[PDB]
């Protein structure tokens, strides 16, 4: 196995999946890793597990059929999945934890939003379809925009975003557009 965390990339306490090299601190994995089980099997391996067992669930789809699909199992791992995956990304930082609104010329976000927001909330089983977490991820990076107009620190927010987006197409499967 690997001896860094591979959400983080940092070395500390960490869980090693059985099934690839890959390993995780605790809260770096998404859910949390879990207190027994042995064999354990990392979302990568789960998600792999899935595409696995339904070849044709790689087939293209269309976003507004993916948006209105029930959390039901399957769903929740994969939006767990798109999660971690921008948790991934070192620019995430600046999303994770609940922002502050005080710049000359501007006024904060309506709703205001963040990545662990958002964690807590799919832990919570708070979202019936994927179109409830799709929306708040999405809104993470619309405040930005929003809130930081011209100064460059608003690319944090385009950067970030596309990280997402392109996640969001792969894991669920969208279909290939121009
Ligand atoms: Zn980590
Ligand atoms: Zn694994
Ligand atoms: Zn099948």
């Amino acid at each position: 196995n690997s001896n860094i965390c591979e959400v983080c990339n940092k070395w500390g306490r960490l869980f090693c999946c059985d099934t690839c090299p890959r390993s995780f601190h605790e809260h770096c994995h998404i859910p949390s890793v879990e207190a027994n089980k042995n064999p354990w099997s990392c979302i990568f391996c789960r998600i792999k597990t899935i595409q696995e067992r339904c070849p044709e669930s790689q087939s293209g789809h269309q976003e507004s059929e993916v948006l209105m699909r029930q959390m039901l199992p399957e769903e929740q791992l994969k939006c767990e999945f798109l999660l971690l995956k921008v948790y991934c990304d070192s620019k995430s930082c600046f999303f994770a934890s609940e922002p502050y609104y005080n710049r000359e010329g501007s006024q904060g976000p309506q709703k205001p939003m963040w990545l662990n927001k958002v964690k807590t909330s799919l832990n919570e089983q708070m979202y019936t379809r994927v179109e409830g977490f799709v929306q708040d991820m999405r809104l993470i990076f619309h405040n930005h925009k929003e809130f930081y107009r011209e100064d460059k620190f608003t690319r944090l927010g385009i950067q970030v975003q596309d990280i997402f987006e392109k996640n969001f197409r792969n894991i669920f499967a969208i279909q290939e557009t121009s």
